[PDB]
């Protein structure tokens, strides 16, 4: 066909507009080059880029057939001989997630302003969740180089306006992630296992103070581990099982793992805690990988020491490479989720680093930060919508 | 906030509408429940479902602020106190791909009609490719049970109107595919290796007739293999290397594999051809898995026989399970692409079975069929757009 024509239908959605418009076009020389349609709050837009003979493009018959059929039923229709108009839009360069409880218009306006300031175009906005948190997504086209500046703006917006705001590369490659590791304490699991253990010794006070200092980047993680575990010296090893039984998963943890299994993720945990507690849950949760420290035991009693290599800050990164090597997943397809400075190296080595209700030391280095006590908000940052979770869960 | 209000902006896109609308809303009690926006051919729709005090929802101030700001700059705006309106649309149940060269308005209208007949709602239409073939996608919501009837309608439409039309489940699970196997002859590779070999014996005629019969489901694959390879009796084994060098990849084959490596796919080939030819290319293409038959050789000469287990129709399925077992991928996340009846069991065992320029016997059983001599149209059926391929390829 000689030339291109653009036909744009808009108005209040009605049954059968799509079919009707393409019957009409078939009565002319028409081949489709591109078609985009959506209905947002009963507003229909139907954009049809079309290929027909110069004979048909500049004759009133085509226009009149379309104009009569569309207007008859209560819609509007445009018909312009394009020729120089793009055929198919280009993909977004990035996607921006906004989670809040709530998201104020002010918060969202600040995001939109920071975006529009940097020359970043908004290609689509959709809601990804109404529960447990309101989640919104902006697919954007970021001018080359503004990548860095935009993340900073949105980090300022995030904290000023009390929403989480994460900017992810929306490329083919960086999207097909396949491996996720969770920190255990205060990430996959509520609270600190060492504090639960330290309680059985009447040491929960000192132990929680040191844990706070260690997780904030105030103290070396190795020394802090040795000082806190030392408070357990003399407890029967029976206490490991008991503390194990007290563990409460992070809200949405189960939803998070189930959903990630549906997507084919390899899943593991990497903690400075204790393999003898973590392994029960690792099994229950059908996890693929567990790296953890080890309590020393003598005649069935704890000594106050841990064994062998201490999984320290650097050791958490090392474990994620082990995992991603054993799993044949390139580091750029890996996800790490943590809450403490214990985790800075893990997150930084991972393709996507997610700080989860995390001390300032980790937020400052993370790729994205989540502020709400639901681990399944991790899913939203992995391109999953609430409705998709609910639909797949319903099927079962 | 007490009650929900719906604010719908529409009209000709302009810079800064998004930001402006949310500044205005921030001057009231407004929290966002849902936001959807898109621009199709310079037509903007912005749909904002919002949460504000009953004080603010039924007062003219909110309405007047919005109405004045939006209309000033040349757009229209609706404001209706919803309350009972859905917050976030539900996900599509299926997606429908339409590829043609060309796609007539008639072809597309037939699809739209077959869809609308079954009660299937259209949620989005976007173009996924302008090259090498025009590709369109319909995300749809299919009433429970109509799954089967809709695939048949669209198969009738496909052949009557000369477009490929594939209906895929658009669930979380069935989307995260991770393993693809290709048949070699007339799928990944142009032509039939056995015909190239049979030529060196002056037997290409008989050999191509039998291959046609075997690939159409006319003859048992085992007997057809034995009859055709027998025509090679007496050729020097040197001929394997020569035929190897003559091989032309299917157009778009390289693009297909490169793109699938970007998505983290495990990739292999499963052929009734000959490991000594296929292995050179399997290596060149950095493939993960090769199952193939084996030419018998004696004093450096071929005997006319193949060795060991013949990979027959059932043996091609067996190999895909081997591959998907070695790869820890559930069969429902597997993709098989083939052209002949040789392939019926492979395709049927795979999560997605793709017949590629295939004899009628295979199209009849396939999950989807492709009719154009470009193997990268396989990508479009795997949720990849042309623009995404081009963008990632550009990066390098
Ligand atoms: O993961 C943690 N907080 O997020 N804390 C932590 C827990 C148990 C142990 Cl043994 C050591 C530490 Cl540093
Ligand atoms: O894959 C094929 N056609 O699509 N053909 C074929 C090729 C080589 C051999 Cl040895 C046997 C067969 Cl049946
Ligand atoms: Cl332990
Ligand atoms: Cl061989
Ligand atoms: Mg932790
Ligand atoms: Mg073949």
């Amino acid at each position: 066909p000689k030339v291109s024509v653009l036909i744009t239908v808009t108005g209040v959605d009605q049954p059968g507009v799509t079919a009707t418009l393409f019957e009409v076009l078939s009565r002319h020389g028409v081949e489709l080059l591109n078609v985009e349609q959506v209905v947002i709050r009963h507003r229909l837009t139907l954009g049809v880029l079309v290929c027909c003979p110069a004979d048909v493009a500049d004759g009133p018959a085509l226009r009149h057939d379309v104009e009569a059929a569309i207007r008859k039923v209560g819609l509007d229709v445009s018909i312009e001989r394009s020729d120089d108009v793009p055929i198919i839009r280009e993909p977004s360069t990035h996607t921006i997630f906004v989670l809040g409880r709530p998201i104020t218009a002010a918060a969202f306006g600040a995001v939109a302003r920071e975006v529009a300031a940097l020359g970043v175009n908004i290609d689509l906005i959709r809601g990804v969740s109404d529960y447990p948190v309101i989640g919104l997504e902006l697919r954007v086209s970021v001018p080359p180089g503004a990548d860095e500046a935009l993340r900073t703006a949105l980090n300022r917006v995030s904290s000023e306006e009390h929403v989480d705001v994460a900017v992810e590369d929306y490329t083919l490659e960086r999207r097909a992630k396949r491996l996720i590791v969770f920190d255990v304490d205060s990430t996959l699991v509520q609270g600190e296992v060492i504090e639960m253990l330290a309680a059985k010794a009447g040491a929960e006070g000192q132990v929680a103070a040191i844990t706070d200092a260690a997780m904030r980047g105030e103290l070396d993680f190795a020394q802090s581990l040795q000082q806190r575990v030392a408070t357990l010296a003399g407890l029967p090893a029976t206490v490991i099982d008991e503390v194990a039984g007290q563990l409460e998963l992070m809200p949405g943890a189960r939803t998070t793992l189930r959903t990630l299994r549906r997507l084919g993720y390899a899943c593991g945990v990497v903690s400075g805690g204790f393999r003898r507690i973590i392994e029960p849950l690792a099994e229950e949760l059908m996890l693929d990988y567990v790296a953890a420290n080890e309590l020393e035991i003598v005649d069935g009693t704890l000594t106050g020491r841990v064994v062998g290599p201490i999984i320290d800050r650097a050791g958490k990164a090392t474990a994620l490479r082990e995992f991603a090597q054993r799993a044949g997943v390139p580091m750029a397809q890996t996800v790490a989720v943590g809450d403490g400075a214990n985790d800075i190296d893990m997150l930084a080595a991972a393709g996507l680093g997610i700080a989860f209700n995390a001390k300032p030391a980790l937020r400052e280095v993370a790729d994205a930060s989540l502020s709400h006590p639901y681990l399944d908000t991790v899913l939203f940052l992995l391109g999953v919508t609430r409705g998709e979770i609910e639909a797949a869960d319903a099927i079962d």
